[PDB]
């Protein structure tokens, strides 16, 4: 049908039709009388993993003969989504599928949406590992990803009454075809026990083991026949563990629980010993694997030329002490030679400044749980402090403040400053975040060691994000300026030179309104709820957060509908504000604002005067694979946290690869998109980071702006009074508190701007040509955005090794 | 090589080739460089499984189209072993499989090894299960057998220090490519609640809810293209299942522990809350699995004419009051027409006579866990004894022994009652033991329902207990009498003719030589233990138990080693003793039992003066693989229970099979084996059930024999005096209290006669020609032991279907 999605040549079709068929009858055991479409589903997915095995074993092989330098990204977050499609994608099967599905009577975009999406992340860090593996594997590189096969990911959301509800995720009920259990590779993982000193070092004994079990899952990249691994283990008791015995057997989940469920909060710490076991279960195993595969090539010095790890975030920070601990305990290196190849061999990505995101562990945890990494962690930590006190004689309170041993009623570890010690670099993630970390939380360990510190600004697979998501984007990209720009996004501003061509405005606008169109169908089918598709779609989908500000975007769509009724006579640009995500299911205000969202559209939708001029809805379950339906359908993207409190964002990125406007603060990545589409070309407002810095040391003080501002103090008597909540007229007073009283994001100060801003949006909108005309020179510029950019920066500027565009052979 | 194997044609032999170099690319995702011989095993069986596919989907559409009257056997055990061999044998693949693999330059009988026992039950119960899906499946009959897939098995026996030692059966940790997950048939099992009682009948209301998931197994038939199915139950919790967050998803295990183990104890209730859920669990997803397959096709008239349920033992007896629940509380009917067609429906099948063995559940439990069922039991119990009172008016004590409901400080239900009263059919398992049912524990209720009582001795199965185990021996018979025999087992007697036939009596004992060699290598192997070939193999493989009585054998053992010693100079007949089998982990005396038995062993096997003469050896995990190899390799059958003990017995009859001649007491089968092969031609001691009625009447007393045999008494000095355990003891002391003052099972009064007669035994073997004579007429006369013939009676006498021999089309 359409020129990317590939070639459908007779032949090919005939051959997946008859396999289909195959997998139907023998993998299946169904006859075309008895399937229904999660079985025809299956039977797909079966025919194109057939694709990728001969690749798959090819790359390893290849890996395996040329021995280059091995990349292991270690996270304990991949948030994947669903496989299919990508998987076709990328092999270039997409049509060749779609003509054999259609000749056998079935619908292949009906089956695509029977699959569970694999979710193994809360958001954005674990979604940022999972455009990382795509990148890796399309620029060549020997790289695995780590982590976690969790059975329970990240929980599925319900609205009952307004408020969110969690069930469990049970993602794996019907099988997951895409991942092969390898349990001949199974490890052993340590925990509790106690450490022995004897004469020829320290041992670690009397501790309970866990089996670590992996099953690996292809990565394939875009059309270069490289199929690279990601690695997720599973954890298993040992067959004697405990071993009256009924009870023995059942006590085995005590073990297994390990792998058992995806902590699900966002950027927020919660010092549980579970998490710490999956911390350790992940960092153990993993280790042993990378040294048992350097080992089939004595000499650890070689050990960083063939081996990069990077540490997404601290969560993976024990693999530092865990290093130390296998070079010295197990091989017998000196600690100065180990440290060395230590250093050499890891990195650390940070993600986030939000001081309760930190990981501090409580000394006591460690003691108990991993008493030799603790003794190795106060080893690093005097050696390292050694070297502050002698570049900085005298300055005993920076010894303080970089110590890895926090002091307190409860000693804890930082797990930032261990990583920091313990790794050649240190980056963030969008310039103005890697900045911060240089003048505010890092500026000790900057002074010290000013090399170690990098800054690789996040991005986007353009495969899941742009080819996948929005063929007809994709298509009429292409027809103009050809295919090269899937794998060179920066092929993109070659659309400049169309900002005036009227067949292209044209078009443009026209993919839009089908997106819209087929949005707006999706939403009345799987959730009975009517929108007006010539409506401007107002969108603000992310996980629901005091620092995001949903909050804000709910102070303007009230101010809307209370102008509004003011003036209800009066013309106004129709809008559909659709607000999504998940709340963590401990965050009480987190869960306090889903329920004001609701409440404000149980208002807003059935007000006769209102009509079709404003909808406020709720999208319930967002997740990877309802982002790839509502985002290609976004007219505005609302990118609206504090200065200086979102690290990069890359949902943000998402919405300008597919023609969607910003209206954003001058914080993380937004900064850059600024920057490369132009100012004029983004609905910037709102305070700046210095301004924010300017308001903190004066003090903060809520009720000035609830004082001078009339819209803003009638919203506020709204809220309270119990305008949007008539049988529990006290329902949002923890809300309306909070915004008077503590609210560490300052939503108050930056409403004047950001309904001011929305004006102009409102009038941009009016005039359809300009309105789209923005939109290409905000697609045109949005190259820097592919994590194709970012990963050739971490593999020339971290890992020392050189990105190929070039094919393995078929 | 052996004709009883099948053709290797050349197309085939190709064919078998392709598909498994197939199945190691695209399933295994391997190449040749890096397979393991666990990847040559697997990617064989999923090359023989392909094999099933299409006789199976055939098998099922047929009994669609047909709608033969459908019998399912409910049982909590099946133990079913290795599936492998088994498939090739019923579809005659052996010998293209043989040569298909050699091509390939692999050996087919090690990746054999490399399989799991699928352990799902503890010894004769759940192995008869087995036989009988094989006999059902080559019978034609429209049979399903339904019970729970448990997570652990049976447990692997390890003996530490002469100690039994359990570790889980971990047998699904490289999968079971045998199993088929139909997770869109998932049904709700409910538990707990209470009964509100309305105007329109009771209902089961505020009950807890678990997911029953079925996995679908092949049962193929022997050469017929027909294949059953074996649907099996796993636990899974719903998903909004206690829905902080993190411990609500990790207490899901509570419902799934349902399917986690196995209950260990053969012949043996322990009234455990986890074992009714699992009797619970698999009746009530069964049940509802029968109505739904009857409805897809209101007239539940015609119910018991397309419906058999079959209860193995009283373990799912809760299918009465189940189908009584359905068809009252949820289809409703009348209580008379319910109770009709539930008695027509259920059969039941009593196994054992020991009273501690029978089922007898407190009604505390049953009020909390399934106050609806305890509602229904007592309503049965009330109008069974109304019955009971009219056809035996004043007879007020057979209304106490007849009740359902057992009077004492704590009230129970016997399920045994129940089962009787619910049911057209009651069968015992052996001539001896329905006769034992009849005069003693069920007198009163064969009173009054003489019609309903039964016999059904039982039987094994041809293709595993002689073409599979003792293809040498399948191959000597076929040359003489064809193959018809393998699906006729009654065509062996036609082996009566070649009794005097020279060649045969040579090519019997050729086999069993052969055999004998072949099991002798096995244990040098895998345990480096040392046997003589030459010697007598005297075996006794099976659960160890006192009524069993393991104990005689070992007095035995004692006595010949005391006799050597005594005259060392003298000849004996060499021979090995085996002893093997698994304890209850709970039942200590059974553990000290394998301790005295490897005891003896470490005395005698280094004793310089027996030389090779004598030899114990105890046979670690006991199993059905185990079982495949040792009952070919055997001489003498150990069948030495207490009369009146062994239901049945079914090793006895793999043994009389396999060319042993069998030592033991008029008990279970063994008196209608001796009945089958004559007298003279097998090895009868002891007392017969009379006698000890005898003893009992005027009172067991040990002290006698110990007083009056000389023999006797020096073995219990050696006991209690420390000469098998010199570092401890008194380590035996608890078995010799046991013996002189509490034996139930009157060892010391079969000792004498016991002896003797294995002096009889040690004379025939002597004269090798006369041993395979007798041989010859055990195994020509064994017919009648098929379990063909069990299921063939079944089904007429109790089914109501006629089998049949007819191929389905290929
Ligand atoms: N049998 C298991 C099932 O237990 C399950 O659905 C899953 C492993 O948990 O994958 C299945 C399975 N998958 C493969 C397989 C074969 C080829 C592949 C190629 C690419 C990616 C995955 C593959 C998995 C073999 N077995
Ligand atoms: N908020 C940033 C985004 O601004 C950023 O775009 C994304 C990818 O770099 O990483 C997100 C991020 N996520 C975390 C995060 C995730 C899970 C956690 C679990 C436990 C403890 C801390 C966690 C922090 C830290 N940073
Ligand atoms: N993928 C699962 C695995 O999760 C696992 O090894 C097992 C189900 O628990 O069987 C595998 C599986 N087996 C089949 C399959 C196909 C044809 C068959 C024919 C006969 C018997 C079993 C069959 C199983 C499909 N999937
Ligand atoms: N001992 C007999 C054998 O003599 C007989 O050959 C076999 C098959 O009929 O059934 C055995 C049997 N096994 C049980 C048994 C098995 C498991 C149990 C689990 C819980 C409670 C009672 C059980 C009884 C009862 N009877
Ligand atoms: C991209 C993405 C995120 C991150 O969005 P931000 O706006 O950067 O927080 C979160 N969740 C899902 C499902 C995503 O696809
Ligand atoms: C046949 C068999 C049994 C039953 O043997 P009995 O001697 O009748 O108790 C027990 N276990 C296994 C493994 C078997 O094959």
């Amino acid at each position: 049908q359409i020129s990317v999605r590939g070639l459908a040549g007779v032949e090919n079709v005939t051959e997946l039709k008859k396999n289909f068929n195959r997998h139907l009858h023998f993998t299946l055991v169904k006859d075309r009388n008895v399937a229904t479409p999660r079985d025809y589903y299956f039977a797909l997915a079966h025919t194109v993993r057939d694709h990728l095995v001969g690749r798959w074993i090819r790359t390893q092989q290849h890996y395996y003969e040329k021995d280059p330098k091995r990349i292991y990204y270690l996270s304990l977050e991949f948030y994947m989504g669903r496989t299919l499609q990508n998987t076709m994608v990328n092999l270039a099967l997409e049509n060749a599928c779609d003509e054999a599905t259609y000749q056998l009577g079935l619908d292949m975009e009906e089956l695509e949406e029977i699959e569970e999406d694999a979710g193994l992340g809360n958001g954005g860090l674990g979604r940022l590992a999972a455009c990382f593996l795509d990148s890796m594997a399309t620029l060549g590189l020997a790289a695995y990803g780590y982590g976690i096969r969790y059975e329970f990911g990240i929980f599925n959301q319900k609205i009952c009454g307004g408020w969110q509800m969690e069930e469990a995720d049970d993602w794996l009920r019907y099988g997951n075809p895409w991942e092969k259990a390898r349990p001949e590779f199974t490890l052993p993982v340590h925990f509790y026990g106690r450490v022995e000193h004897t004469s020829q070092g320290a041992k670690w004994v009397d501790t309970q083991v866990v089996l670590a079990m992996p099953y690996d899952t292809p990565v394939p990249g875009y059309r270069n026949n490289v199929v690279n691994t990601m690695r997720l283990w599973s954890a298993k008791a040992p067959n004697d563990f405990n071993l009256g015995y009924i009870q023995a057997v059942l006590d085995r989940n005590l073990a297994e629980n390990i792998s058992r469920v995806l902590y699900p909060n966002d950027n927020f710490f919660e010092g549980k010993e579970l998490r710490l076991k999956q911390e350790y279960f992940v960092v153990a195993a993993t280790l042993q694997d990378i040294i048992r595969r350097f080992k089939s090539s004595t000499n650890f010095d070689a050990f960083p030329d063939k081996v990069a790890i990077q540490l997404n975030d601290t969560h993976p920070s024990l693999a530092i002490p865990e290093l130390m601990r296998v070079l010295v305990d197990l091989e017998r290196l000196d600690w100065d030679k180990a440290w060395e190849v230590t250093v050499k061999t890891c990195a650390y990505t940070n993600h986030t400044v939000l001081p309760e995101a930190l990981e501090r562990w409580p000394v006591h945890l460690l003691e108990t749980l991993l008493p030799r990494h603790l003794q190795i962690i106060y080893e690093i930590n005097q050696r390292f402090l050694n070297r502050v006190a002698a570049a900085f004689p005298g300055d005993v309170d920076r010894l303080r403040r970089m110590s890895l041993v926090e002091e307190g009623a409860v000693k804890r570890i930082n797990m930032a400053h261990l990583c920091i010690a313990g790794s050649h670099a240190v980056n963030g993630v969008a310039r103005i975040h890697s900045e911060i970390l240089k003048k505010t939380i890092f500026k000790d360990f900057y002074e010290l060691e000013p090399h170690k510190f990098q800054n690789k600004t996040n991005g986007i697979t353009p495969r899941r994000w742009l080819v996948l998501c929005n063929p007809g984007l994709a298509e009429i990209i292409a027809e103009r300026i050809g295919e090269e720009y899937i794998s060179d996004l920066d092929q993109l501003r070659k659309l400049l030179s169309y900002v005036d061509d009227e067949a292209f405005i044209r078009d443009v606008a026209k993919v839009k309104q089908e997106n819209k169109l087929k949005f707006a169908a999706y939403l009345e089918r799987e959730y009975k709820v009517h929108i007006n598709p010539n409506s401007l779609f107002d969108v603000q989908v992310k996980r629901i957060h005091e620092y995001k500000r949903q909050l804000l975007n709910c102070l303007h769509v009230i101010t809307l509908y209370n102008r509004i009724k003011k003036e209800p006579n009066k013309f106004v640009v129709p809008r559909t504000v659709m607000i999504g995500g998940k709340a963590a299911p401990g965050y009480h205000m987190a869960k306090m604002i889903i329920k004001l969202i609701t409440a404000i559209g149980d208002v807003v939708n059935h007000d006769p005067v209102v009509g079709d001029r404003l909808r406020v809805i709720f999208l319930e379950n967002y997740r990877v694979s309802l982002a790839e339906k509502v985002i290609p359908a976004a007219d505005l993207s609302e990118q609206i946290s504090t200065a200086g409190t979102e690290a990069s964002g890359t949902g943000n990125m998402k919405f300008m690869l597919n023609g969607a406007l910003t209206i954003g603060t001058m914080d993380g990545a937004n900064v850059e998109m600024a920057e490369e589409a132009g100012e004029e070309n983004f609905f910037i407002f709102g305070m700046r980071v210095e301004d924010v810095d300017r308001l903190d040391q004066r003090g903060y003080n809520a009720q000035e702006y609830y004082d001078r501002i009339p819209e803003l103090r009638q919203i506020i008597e709204q809220l309270s009074s119990g305008f949007f909540s008539p049988k529990q007229p006290d329902l949002f007073k923890d809300i309306v508190n909070m915004l008077m009283h503590h609210d560490r994001f300052k939503v108050f100060a930056d409403y004047e701007e950001y309904v001011k801003c929305q004006e102009r949006v409102s009038a941009l909108y009016k005039n359809p040509r300009e309105w789209t005309r923005m939109v290409i020179r905000n697609i045109a510029t949005s190259g820097k955005f592919s994590s194709d950019r970012t990963i050739a920066q971490y593999a020339r500027e971290i890992w020392g090794v050189e990105p190929s565009r070039q094919r393995l052979p078929a």
